[PDB]
């Protein structure tokens, strides 16, 4: 018994993206089944496949025909679950009382289809449920088949649910009260609970520890073998040279932002007011940059303003290829992460592991991926010292680099989800490090 079966409850998991966290559970399930281990992956199917009806249930009130699409491959073996709701393409619910009533749908539909395979299959060893939306379905099959089970948290959502949901969920044990924390459910009935880094967890520690004791943090991971410089060919100042022309802009130390421009989350905000800052400052000239993303039309209208008014400076919100993503990660010097909060952080894992430096808000887990021999970390919110580290880093380029970006790709490689998969071994039996109150 090293070998354990692992069931896995994901309300994404790819091929439907939406954010990373359908790459993500992908991964960690893969990863998971590369140990040896025996992984059952509960997805729904948000429309994107038809199944097999297996069986009705009544939710609501009312007769749903569960269907189910089944892919095997290797120790994977990954279930699809559509039926009432759960064939709605808007896949975070038809609005708000849409996605509630899926995910209590979703609940069901997991209870009966783990059922029907309990008739030919032991048991598996936990349930691994990932994010609230799963919550349904993770306390119903800990509150019947009494199994070990895992809470990871990849974000605070934050919010309260009527106790009308708990109820016809059969979970009125779990709803005393007129409205519930989903998020605190979700740890208050697992056995262990983790979330993505241990930044977000000190960061967000006035909620987790209320599972004090119970409660730690296993990083996610990135897959280098994609993001490689194998990939592409020249050195890094061909490649910078060509990409900055392609771009009708000639050579010089070179920025990069890639996010969605939104209101106090990634931060473009913060970026463009500390532009203007430099802009006038008399080493602006020998800087270049290069904003990726789109949403809020005023930082869009902001971003063009100051595209219009410095050649020096090239906006891009039409989106983009994986290719051309890694081949940007590849050429530019600095890739600029100026988050308001971030429970993990991929993009600085993305770039690092092509060589960009990552400069970094000090926040959630861009703390614990940065160091000081890999990036640059910086006071969030705080344009005046974006400033100054981005002016740090011009007078780093007088000389090599080379080290920070070898430093960069080395650390990028021990995130892996191997590591990430092994953990949460650890965290399914319990054998695993936790956060207490007592100490420090």
């Amino acid at each position: 018994g090293s070998h354990m079966k692992v069931l896995l409850l994901g309300f994404e998991f790819l091929p439907v993206k939406v954010g990373g966290l359908a790459e993500a559970l992908t991964a960690i399930s893969e990863a998971l089944a590369s140990l040896g281990h025996e992984v059952l992956v509960f997805t729904p199917s948000h429309g994107r496949f038809q199944g097999e009806e297996i069986g009705k249930i009544r939710v609501f009130g009312e007769e749903v025909q569960v269907k189910v699409s089944y892919e095997e491959r290797g120790n994977l073996r990954i279930y699809r679950i559509g039926g009432g709701l759960l064939d709605s393409e808007d896949v975070y619910g038809p609005g708000w009382d849409g996605l509630i009533r899926k995910a209590v749908t979703f609940g069901r539909a997991s209870v009966l289809l783990l059922n029907d395979l309990l008739r030919e299959e032991p048991l598996p060893d936990v349930v691994h449920f990932h994010d609230w939306h799963t919550v349904f379905a993770g306390a119903l099959i800990k509150k019947y088949f009494k199994i070990p089970a895992v809470f990871t948290i990849h974000r605070l959502n934050k919010s309260k649910l009527p106790a009308f949901y708990f109820h016809e969920a059969g979970l009125s044990e779990l709803a005393p009260y007129p409205d519930i924390d989903p998020e605190h459910t979700g740890g208050y009935i697992a056995d262990i609970v983790t979330t993505v880094s241990r930044g977000y967890l000190i960061d967000e520690w006035g909620f987790f520890r209320n599972f004090e004791g119970k409660i730690t943090y296993v990083f996610n991971g990135i897959d280098c073998s994609f993001w490689n410089e194998s990939y592409l060919t020249g050195s890094r100042d061909e490649r910078k040279k060509s990409l900055l022309s392609k771009f009708g802009m000639d050579e010089g130390v070179t920025f990069m932002f890639i996010g969605r421009f939104d209101r106090g989350q990634k931060g473009v905000d913060v970026l463009l007011k500390a532009i203007e800052i430099l802009s006038s400052k008399k080493e602006f000239q020998e800087m270049r940059f290069i904003i990726i993303g789109k949403g809020d039309p005023e930082l869009e209208g902001w971003a063009r303003s100051l595209e219009e008014k410095h050649g020096n400076v090239k906006v891009i919100t039409e989106m983009l290829s994986r290719e051309f993503v890694r081949e940007l990660y590849g050429s530019v010097d600095f890739v600029i992460i100026p988050s308001y909060f971030e429970p993990f952080g991929l993009v600085a894992l993305e770039a690092m592991c092509l060589g960009a430096i990552p400069i970094a808000s000090a926040v959630g887990g861009l703390r614990d991926i940065i160091t000081n021999e890999t990036g640059i970390l910086v006071k969030a919110g705080d344009p005046g010292e974006l400033a100054n580290a981005i002016l740090k880093a011009l007078e780093l380029s007088r000389s090599d680099l080379s080290k920070f970006r070898e430093n960069c790709k080395k650390r990028a490689m021990s995130f892996s989800w191997e590591k990430s998969a092994e953990r949460y071994v650890k965290a399914y039996t319990g054998s695993i490090d936790r956060a207490f109150d007592f100490i420090l």
